[PDB]
């Protein structure tokens, strides 16, 4: 019942006020913060999070995490 | 408006799928907050603590939203 284990159908269904949160976890967990003193959304999630959402429509049975390969 | 992260109420919050909740919660506890991680974005003790708290907060206050936990 981790974020790892969403599909993308599962991620383009969640409660829209949901996938910001989802989709920069995901983009970002594990990988070194490189967005400021504070923590906040920055130009990278505008390009990403928008790409993350069309990968996972094109793709709704694969894993949420597959949109990183 | 209304459909924003920060708008979040606490019914919709415990209506979630639930691999979203601790993302979502994360978000909430951390987001304008002083970074003070280290190399990587993890979570930390005080996560598995506060976490849970925001599960209960919310599941005894259905009416109010997420974001009042901070308050």
């Amino acid at each position: 019942e981790s974020a790892k284990d969403m599909t993308c159908q599962e991620f383009i269904d969640l409660n829209p006020k949901a996938m910001t949160p989802v989709a920069w976890w995901m983009l970002h967990e594990e990988t070194v913060y490189k967005g400021g003193d504070t923590v906040t959304l920055n130009e990278t999630d505008l390009t990403q999070i928008p790409k993350v959402i069309e990968y996972c429509k094109k793709n709704p049975q694969k894993n949420l995490y597959t949109f990183k390969n």
